[PDB]
């Protein structure tokens, strides 16, 4: 990670909060100014969040695509400590996508599900499991590009600092995790591809909740009794097959990220459907 000058960064609006710390909307001097989003580390911390918060950046920094948030840099020797990123207008695509109910054409929305599965194929080909793909973990610019990100919802505090049991390697986002990463935790670029066909459900129902009424093991039983989210309005049937097909039980039988890229690349430029 490339370490910036606190000089070169200003912080103008708050745009979250939590326990973790605060998200701000800011200008970075590069050397014009471009907009950028600043995530700080709450004061106080423990040398295991500060090396968990820098070594995230540090993960982040080691991609470089299109699809991908871009890390511009870290604070980590001046306080607050930062992680500085590109901005992203339209924010997180779940609610996105709730604000602009019914507001896009099916190639528009198809075409952010090829922004996501391209930035995903580039991770698969870095070796690297998401673990937490999902529509709240996409974001979204002005020009409707579609880009992954891990901001790290699964991995916040909730463990008491004394308590004799912790969660350790994040928690599991139940209703996007496909079955053997939930019974096994095996977690493969295939079990991401599972998760990208819920992604693809979020999308094409502008955000409804995956399984909404049903609680998490009423999902899970669901699930192994071979149910699958049903085929949403005006969705397209090849989109909807595609889900499908991420959705296989056996993982060596979903599609790779290249396959879905391809496929939705031949949609795109050829509707129907
Ligand atoms: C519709 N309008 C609503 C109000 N308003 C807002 C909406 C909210 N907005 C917003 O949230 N913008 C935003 C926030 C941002 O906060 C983040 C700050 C940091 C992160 N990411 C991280 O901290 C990490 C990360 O993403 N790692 C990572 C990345 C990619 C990978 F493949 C794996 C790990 C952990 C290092 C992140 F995902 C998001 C970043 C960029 N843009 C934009 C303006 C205008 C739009």
């Amino acid at each position: 990670t490339t370490e910036i000058h606190p000089s070169c960064v200003t912080r103008q609006k708050v745009i979250g909060a939590g326990e973790f710390g605060e998200v701000y909307k800011g200008m970075l001097k590069t050397s014009k100014e471009v907009p950028v989003a600043i995530k700080t580390l709450k004061a106080g911390y423990t040398e295991k969040q500060r090396v968990d918060f820098l070594g995230e950046a540090g993960i982040m920094g080691q991609f470089s695509h299109h699809n991908i948030i871009r890390l511009e840099g870290v604070i980590s020797k001046y306080k607050p400590m930062m992680i500085i990123t590109e901005y992203m207008e339209n924010g997180a695509l779940d609610k996105f996508l709730r604000e602009k109910d019914g507001e896009f054409s099916v190639l528009q929305l198809v075409g952010m599900l090829r922004g996501i599965a391209a930035g995903m194929k580039y991770l698969a080909n870095m070796n690297y499991v998401h673990r937490d793909l999902a529509a709240r973990n996409i974001l979204v610019n002005s020009n409707l590009v579609c880009k992954v990100s891990d901001f790290g919802l699964s991995r916040v505090l909730e463990d008491d600092p004394e308590a004799t049991y912790t969660t350790s390697g994040g928690k599991i986002p139940i209703r996007w995790t496909a079955p053997e990463a939930i019974s096994y935790r095996k977690f493969t670029s295939a079990s991401d591809v599972w998760s990208f066909g819920i992604v693809m459900w979020e999308v094409m129902t502008y955000g409804e909740r995956p399984y909404w009424e049903l609680s998490n093991h009423e999902v899970m039983k669901a699930i192994n009794d071979g149910f699958r989210l049903p085929t949403p309005m005006d969705c397209p049937s090849a989109i909807y097959q595609l889900m499908m097909q991420c959705w296989q039980q056996e993982r060596a039988r979903r599609p790779k990220f290249a396959d879905i890229v391809s496929i939705l690349d031949k949609l795109i430029r050829a509707p129907d459907s």
